[PDB]
């Protein structure tokens, strides 16, 4: 159940293999753009919500293309992607909203980012819930969890398991009645043949564990704070700068991140 | 603060370091029982509560050493040795808890295992609160392993289950939980501090209890944990068995073992 040796992969990776953008930036032309802008027009000409649509019902025969390339280095290349060019100039937030929605689609299904039921939310180490995490600016570091626990695997071993056991992280209210507040998250998760991992905002960790009227072990926060140090070493993520139009993407399963932008969030069905 | 080298002294053994028990038995002879018996009979006679008074108050000027050996056996040693001949022959149950309230004056200060304040209680692999506890056999298989080696053990064959030891797990309260707290406290298993490796590893089922009163599931790799620990102190070249007689009292250190079962048992904190 635990992964005793190290995890191989496109998605292990050190800043040197990921620094020539180049690998993983793919650019809309001006088809591209003139396509997902159509779709959005006759999305919001017929009345529709992009939200409740499918991707057969907003096909995008070259743009689809590049957004297919783009799922296939998050699920299994590098873990993250720039799409560039996303067609946002001179568009109301709303309209924007709707154009993200249509991108979208073709990654895979947008889900609920609050309690409230949003697909698209205005705008520490971590990565979030869904498979992929979408942001696209319209007026950031990344790194690999697996490296991560590789350099785990060399430095601290006798942390491994603690990582597997998870933390307590914050319900923020919405726990089904007749359970606690807070729910416990696995940090490394190893099934099927494949480690995945999840790094919750740790803030809602310290939440959660108060709304539980529990004080960390020490050990606890060890683990969390080694985690995150090898993370912030220089040679193990890669930084940049988005500029309007750009749509950065990162998958949540390999890799963890850290900051007008729109969030979108992405399960891969 | 977490053990990355096999930890070394006399409290790190397997079954054949132990098995010849000559090295850890302590016997009594007529003139240390008689001493027990007529410290007991003055306590009874004058009113006195055995549990209330302190070892300069009932002092055994022969057999106080050799309790004093069993300590030092217990604290420093192997961690486990047998004290043999406590004169509870012919004795009624409260009597023998006066006998064993002397003995047990030399080993430490005796303190409440339950609710009532009871400082005797009338009888999976564990290791109780205090530092020692004592079981005497008033009327007639007692298993002990080194929690050291166990760890050692670990250390070899699972290293990434250690941290979760030192985490530790959560240990039903059973009610005496203040007010104001869950049901169910945070007890580490491994602890590391001021060059001492130690070691609790509380009854199981109030793992469990206490989990569950807490409304949660326990994670697979801390049931793998404790599972794994269990499972090498089952080994049979890692423990070693016993059976008392009448007048046998066990003492384990919980420092340093942990083990598994008409007795009496005391706690002590040295
Ligand atoms: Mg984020
Ligand atoms: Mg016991």
């Amino acid at each position: 159940e635990i992964l005793k040796k190290p995890v191989t992969g496109r998605s292990v990776w050190q800043r040197a293999q990921v620094e020539d953008a180049s690998q993983w930036t793919y650019v809309l032309d001006e088809g591209m753009r003139a396509e997902i802008l159509e779709a959005a027009e006759r999305i919001n000409e017929q009345g529709l919500t992009v939200w409740d649509l499918d991707r057969k019902a907003v096909p995008l025969e070259r743009a689809g293309k590049l957004v297919a390339q783009c799922v296939e280095q998050l699920e299994h290349g590098f873990g993250l992607a720039m799409l560039r060019g996303v067609p946002t100039e001179g568009l109301t937030v709303a309209e924007s909203q709707v154009v993200m929605g249509v991108v979208g689609l073709h990654l895979g299904t947008a889900v609920a980012q609050n309690g409230h039921g949003d697909r698209v939310v205005s705008i520490p180490w971590h990565s979030d819930a869904p498979d992929i995490a979408a942001l696209l600016c319209l007026t950031f570091h990344v790194a690999s969890a697996m490296h991560i626990y590789n350099t785990l695997l060399q430095e601290a071993p006798e942390l491994l398991g603690l990582y597997y056991a998870g933390v307590f992280f914050d319900y923020r209210g919405e726990e089904p009645p007749g359970e606690p507040p807070a729910y416990r998250n696995a940090i490394f998760g190893y099934h099927n043949g494949q480690l995945s991992c999840r790094y919750f905002l740790r803030n809602f960790a310290d939440s959660g564990t108060a709304k539980l009227g529990f004080e960390q072990p020490e050990v606890e926060k060890l683990a969390l704070d080694t985690f995150e140090e090898i993370a912030s070493r220089p040679e193990n993520h890669v930084s940049m700068r988005l500029e309007p139009g750009d749509m950065q993407l990162v998958d949540d399963n390999v890799t963890v991140h850290r900051r007008h932008l729109l969030r979108l969030w992405i399960n891969v069905e």
